[PDB]
């Protein structure tokens, strides 16, 4: 097993920095990269619904085309060895095929997926209310793909490995551009979040957190 | 600076699974618990929004209090070390004062503060329509503190601990019952998702995952 003491656990969070500055020399190697991407596809999710579909855009030509909606990554789109858009699920419904496989990857049998049924119709209508609309709906199985950006920036940084998460583009053109491309179904799958990764070309910005105490509510 | 392996860094994101059953003899060291609570703190987030607040439930009767609304959470709410109720912010919008801090955080003069504001409405009315109604903002601020939960649990696993993020449970009920013992204001804060924290009674289950060709597209 991989064990850090807290020296170790507090500087892996803490060299995690937003890098919008890439070294254009470097490429991660397809063997480092792939690890990355484990990290992504290990990451827990809500009932294990899994509901990401990770693009990796290495295509100069479509990276070109983004630019001109992507204020928040403009610069890193020429210069990142990398890039992978999330999406998420649409209409992730307890009742929908989506479903199926997500039970099927549990070995639920008849009965026990009966119960799973039960339950997800629960935490989605009544728990969580996510059957309100298909956007609530959406940003649920969002939420989920958060946890597989993070867990990929931190990989990335225990490989050494610089990362930048990325929401600064409008997100009507990045969807129509993508699935115009062809690279998802858009009644399917629709963008979430998006990161760059490589290695820096500049100083990273000392870390601004609020303090722990503001942070953080005992309640004993 | 903490570096791995790429073998280490896959088994340190296979290691983690979803503790649903913790050895209640076995309590984190309030320094391991800092650890922990520094890895979400440190967490990066949307123009460095923070929008999270971490309550600590250690109090035994509150914790009684939650089991019949937290079906998701019954026996770990006896037996875990410890338990964090993630709060996201209500209503972060670019003019409120909430974004003030962010600004203030990022020392930023008062030419910088109008620019970053116009980026700031940018983003949330135009790119990522988040000012459509109350709940899609919300959601917003509750992706950015999924980031956190993810840092925390994979932290937790560096330092040998074990988790289980939590969604199943009544949001209303919990809302309504944190509240109600004074811990939040519900006007400035909802909760966004919990996770426990303690040492697994049972052996690491194996992941059950799609594959990595079914959830990545590589666009060359
Ligand atoms: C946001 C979220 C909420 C979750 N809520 C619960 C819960 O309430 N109860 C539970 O036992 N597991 C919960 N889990 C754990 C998932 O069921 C689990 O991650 C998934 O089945 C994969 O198993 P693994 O994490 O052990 O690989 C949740 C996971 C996520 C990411
Ligand atoms: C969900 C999300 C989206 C982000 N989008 C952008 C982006 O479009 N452009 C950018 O340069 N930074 C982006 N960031 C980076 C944050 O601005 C950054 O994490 C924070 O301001 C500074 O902290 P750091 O360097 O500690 O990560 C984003 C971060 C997250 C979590």
């Amino acid at each position: 097993m991989t064990q850090l003491t807290r020296e170790q656990v507090l500087e892996l969070f803490h060299q995690r920095s937003s890098t919008r500055y890439y070294d254009p020399t470097k490429k991660i190697s397809d063997e480092d990269f792939e690890c990355i991407l484990e990290c992504g596809r290990l990451s827990p999710s809500s009932v294990g619904s899994e509901p990401w579909k990770f693009l990796v855009i290495q295509n100069k030509t479509l990276r070109e085309k983004m630019k001109p909606f992507s204020w928040g990554m403009i610069n890193q789109l020429d210069n990142c060895s990398h890039l992978v858009v999330i999406l998420a699920k649409k209409n992730a419904r307890y009742d929908s095929p989506f479903f199926v496989d997500v039970m099927a990857r549990k070995g639920l049998n008849a009965e026990q997926q009966q119960a799973a049924l039960a339950k997800y119709k629960a935490l989605q209508e009544e728990d969580m209310k996510l059957l309100e609309n298909d956007r609530t709906l959406f940003d649920w199985c969002s939420k989920q793909t958060y946890i597989a950006l993070a867990n990929m920036l931190t990989g990335a940084s225990a490989l050494g490995i610089d990362s930048c998460p990325i929401e600064g583009f409008h997100y009507d053109k990045m969807n129509e551009c993508l699935a115009e491309e062809g690279l998802f179904d858009p009644q399917e799958y629709a963008v979430s979040v998006a990161a760059t990764f490589g290695y820096r070309s500049r100083d990273i910005a000392k870390k601004s957190r609020k303090t722990l105490d503001e942070v953080v509510k005992w309640v004993g």
